[PDB]
């Protein structure tokens, strides 16, 4: 009988989600202490414990099949079972999965290995990407200096490690197709629980699209004046080390040479943070009383007992790309970044907290359901309250920005500086997942790979490498999601959604009024409110207990993802610049680049 097995099933659940936690966390701990400390030992304990809770996960897959789970009444038991019979790249066979782990952990560890010689000092070959790099790219106007630390970056992060990729995506796909997805591609996108997510993000996608061109004529123009026109020209697409960025994914580090009105407050507060003594532990607390004043819940011991919040002084190898930790018992989360006394920094540190929050906030459900809602859920969190803390507003309130007048002039300053990080990631976002989804498709042949992703970077974003590169080149996995096989979707969604729940949260803390000059949504502060918060905890606690638009509903009642919101943000925005190209004379668009040979 049915009714009885269905008793029998949610008895079976429920003894099972528990034990999947429990061994979910020991493979959690050996992965935590490879990434705070990479040695060949502590690989093969992470990769032989991951072998193990794969082959468990084939045997609970294969235990589902007992139970008549799609026959049953309860959506909750289904959703549940459901979950079960992925197992994603634990369906290869016991040698494939071992190789692949070796493959995944090889990639990750070269790049977070590589190091160069410095630009003036060949005897020095100890810069690393985070920090020394980085900070190059980011404050260095020189653009053969740029054009220097670009090209030994991306020879050692990206060429390097081609043949493990070439692997990688072999074995990705194989073990696509052993959970009957065509690809990877297909894989990643069955998170998303909607048969028309792709063209959903085309449209958005599409409709931002003209802002973006707006934005990068603009930007290409002020670098010209800035670089001259044997460095960057009118029509072509914009040389990306000139961006302040390694990847040219957001291009806020050199706001201070294109800012509209140069003459007029620009918000970098990384001097003032320097000046009053900011540490990185009160650069956590800080993000942890922003969560509390919104009656959310405070960061737990175990946290700051484990976490990693600084760089380790030793000469260890470590990924510092940062990252948050859920260990799926109670209150045991973490942190790990190599965080730097800036403003990015202090919105990455919000970030990883947004993460950590959602750990808290679904601890109660069962494993299955302690995940996102979808991966841009998760990602968009922190990012709602980065987006606060970056206005005015709220940095006035902490001491970081003084003597500023928020006149008409300086909200475009502000604007420009919010889409030069927001807007222009957009293409890039897309473009991460667009190259990875033709790989895994099969659609691109392995002699065309590398040109096939410049290609990409071309049309969407319309920027290109600094030096010409080809086939012998292999530069995709210099991006460490690359490297590391992190979906990037997740990230396009997340910039998209997190306008819709920073609105929502706005309009709740009584900090937005479309109608109101005194209220606009670019100077919203949702510091102390209550009522937002209760928005996140509704949708938060929900984990992945219901189809993501269901927790979008327990927010703020709508259950479509919508460019509306980010659009709104920035029509100020729009409105100016499409007038001051005209007034300029700016040319829009971009020739094809010249700087992969195929
Ligand atoms: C991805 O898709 C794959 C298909 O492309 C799929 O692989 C199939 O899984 C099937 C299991 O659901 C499996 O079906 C079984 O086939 C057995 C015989 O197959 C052999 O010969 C084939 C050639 O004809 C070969 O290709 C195979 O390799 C095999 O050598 C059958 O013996 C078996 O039957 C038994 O089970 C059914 C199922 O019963 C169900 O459950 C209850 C039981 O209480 C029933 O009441 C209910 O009605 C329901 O039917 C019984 O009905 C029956 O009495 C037997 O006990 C079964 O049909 C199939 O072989 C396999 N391959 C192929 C090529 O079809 C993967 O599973 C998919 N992967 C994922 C992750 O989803
Ligand atoms: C700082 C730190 O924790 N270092 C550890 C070290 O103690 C250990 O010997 C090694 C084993 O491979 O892993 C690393
Ligand atoms: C001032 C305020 O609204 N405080 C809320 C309280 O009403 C609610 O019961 C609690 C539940 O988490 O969250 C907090
Ligand atoms: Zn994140």
């Amino acid at each position: 009988a049915l009714v009885k097995e269905e008793i029998q099933a949610k008895e079976y659940l429920e003894n099972l989600n528990k034990e999947l936690a429990k061994r979910t966390n020991v493979e959690t701990e050996a992965a935590w202490a490879y990434g705070s400390n990479i040695t060949d030992e502590n690989e093969k304990k992470k990769n032989e414990i991951s072998a193990e809770l794969a082959k468990f996960m084939k045997e609970v897959a294969s235990d589902t099949t007992k139970f008549q789970w799609r026959s049953y009444q309860s959506e909750d038991l289904k959703r549940q079972f459901k979950a079960l019979t992925k197992l994603g790249y634990a369906a290869l066979p016991e040698d494939d999965y071992a190789e692949l782990l070796d493959t995944l952990s090889a990639m990750e560890s070269n790049f977070a290995k590589v190091k160069v010689c410095d630009y003036k000092d060949s005897t020095k070959c100890d810069l690393a990407l985070d920090p020394e790099i980085e900070e190059v790219i980011s404050k260095s106007r020189d653009h053969e200096e740029l054009a220097y630390y670009w090209r030994e970056f991306y020879d050692k992060a990206g060429t390097a490690v081609r043949s493990q990729f070439e692997r990688y995506v072999e074995l990705n796909t194989k073990a696509a197709k052993l959970n009957n997805f065509t690809s990877g591609a297909e894989a990643w996108l069955d998170e998303y629980e909607d048969d028309t997510f792709e063209q959903q993000l085309e449209d958005i996608f599409a409709d931002i699209r003209p802002l973006y061109q707006q934005i990068h004529g603009y930007v290409r123009f002020r670098l010209r004046k800035h670089y001259g026109d044997a460095v960057v020209s009118e029509t072509g697409p914009i040389p990306m080390h000139l961006l302040g960025n390694m990847w040219a994914q957001q291009w806020s580090e050199i706001a201070d040479i294109v800012s509209p009105f140069p003459e007029k407050p620009l918000v970098d507060v990384s001097a003032e943070m320097e000046k009053q003594g900011y540490t990185p532990l009160k650069m956590f607390q800080m993000g942890d009383d922003f969560f509390t004043s919104m009656n959310l819940t405070k960061l737990p011991q175990d946290f700051w007992d484990k976490s990693i919040i600084e760089k380790p002084t030793d000469g260890r190898d470590l990924v510092c790309h940062a990252s948050a930790w859920d260990f799926y018992l109670t209150d045991d989360v973490r942190i790990k970044q190599c965080t730097r006394v800036t403003q990015d920094q202090l919105f990455t540190v919000h970030h990883e907290l947004g993460h950590i929050q959602y750990f808290l906030q679904y601890q109660h459900q069962p494993f299955v359901y302690r995940t996102g809602a979808n991966p841009g859920f998760h990602e968009a969190v922190g990012d709602v309250l980065s987006l606060s803390v970056s206005t005015p507003k709220h940095l006035e309130k902490i001491g970081l920005l003084k003597d500023y007048v928020r006149d008409d002039e300086a909200r475009i300053n502000q604007l420009f500086l919010t889409a030069l990080d927001k807007i222009v990631f957009l293409p890039f976002a897309f473009t991460m997942d667009k190259y990875r989804w033709s790989l895994f498709r099969g659609e691109v042949d392995k002699a065309n790979w590398n040109c096939a992703f410049w290609k990409l970077r071309d049309e969407y974003s319309g920027i290109e490498p600094p030096v010409v590169r080809s086939e012998k080149d292999f530069d995709a996995p210099a991006k460490y999601h690359i490297s590391a096989d992190v979906e990037y979707l997740r990230y396009l969604v997340s910039f998209i959604i997190q306008f819709q729940f920073y609105k929502s949260a706005c309009i709740k803390a009584g900090q937005y009024d479309p109608d109101n000059v005194e209220l606009p949504l670019d100077n919203c502060d949702i510091y102390g409110s209550a009522a937002a918060g209760a928005a996140f905890h509704n949708m938060l606690s929900m984990g992945a207990s219901k189809p993501w638009p269901d927790a979008l509903e327990a927010f703020n009642g709508e259950r479509i993802m919508s460019g509306k919101a980010i659009a709104e943000y920035f029509e100020p925005l729009r409105v100016w610049l499409e007038a001051e190209n005209i007034k300029n004379n700016v040319h829009i668009g971009w020739t094809t680049s010249n700087k992969c040979v195929s």
